[PDB]
């Protein structure tokens, strides 16, 4: 039932969803000048060489590009993290219009996107074990703003008509999501979680100070792709975003400056 309209939208999760309302939600406001700079955090270690994407997928909530992570070929590892992270699939959420759609915002700047490539903690064995425990998963968001095209995304944004419904998915094998990253990997942390129910408190967000650029022409595929299913009537796929939530009794750290 869950969505991202005026009936079932954030504003009703709770209903479902009662830690909507809790302790460590996600996303929030990072503000920038209250962000504490903390030279003991790593260099953020991304290695994307061995990533092996299989299938991309219309959820009929936002799209998702998944990888194999029966071994350890794509993982997130240092920066705030103890231990390895393994990617499992990356999904974006957008706006209706350039001035929205991020989910984190930065002294309350909205982005045209943001992009989420989620990883889950190698020493619970697999992602559904990892969703149950408090440092279970490295979500690593990226801004996207409007301007310049992204030549990485293209691939994806190519393949998007033949996804174009929920439930629809395709083959998509030999993406590289090194071609999404900005040049820095400077970062903000904070303990939070999943931006859609079950909304779980089990996510060390890792967001990236820098944004990629991407074209008004790619934007605009993504906002070409429906929420419902074949056959069914139109509801365009926008505004797949969650505001930002209360900060609570925690602090956001940054690895820079
Ligand atoms: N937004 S997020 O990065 O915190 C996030 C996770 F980290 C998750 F681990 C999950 S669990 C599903 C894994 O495929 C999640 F749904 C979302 N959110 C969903 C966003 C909207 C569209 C539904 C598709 C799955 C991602
Ligand atoms: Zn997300």
């Amino acid at each position: 039932h869950w969505g991202y309209g005026k009936h079932n939208g954030p504003e009703h999760w709770h209903k479902d969803f009662p830690i909507a309302k809790g302790e460590r939600q996600s996303p929030v406001d990072i503000d920038t000048h209250t962000a504490k700079y903390d030279p003991s955090l790593k260099p953020l270690s991304v290695s994307y060489d061995q990533a092996t994407s299989l299938r991309i997928l219309n959820n009929g909530h936002a799209f998702n590009v998944e990888f194999d992570d029966s071994q350890d070929k794509a993982v997130l590892k240092g920066g705030p993290l103890d231990g390895t992270y393994r990617l499992i699939q990356f999904h974006f959420h957008w706006g209706s219009l350039d001035g929205q759609g991020s989910e984190h915002t930065v002294d309350k700047k909205k982005y045209a996107a943001e992009l989420h490539l989620v990883h889950w903690n190698t020493k619970y064995g697999d992602f559904g074990k990892a969703v149950q425990q408090p440092d279970g998963l490295a979500v690593l968001g990226i801004f996207l703003k409007v301007g310049s095209a992204k030549p990485g995304l293209q691939k994806v944004v190519d393949v998007l008509d033949s996804i174009k419904t929920k439930g629809k998915s395709a083959d998509f094998t030999n993406f590289d999501p090194r071609g999404l990253l900005p040049e820095s990997l400077d970062y903000w942390t904070y303990p939070g979680s999943l931006t859609t129910p079950p909304l779980l408190e089990c996510v060390t967000w890792i967001v990236l100070k820098e944004p990629i650029s991407v074209s008004s022409e790619q934007v605009l595929k993504f906002r070409k792709l429906n929420f419902n299913g074949e056959g069914e009537p139109e509801e365009l796929m926008v505004d797949n975003w969650r505001p930002a939530q209360p900060l609570k009794n925690r602090q956001i750290k940054a690895s820079f400056k």
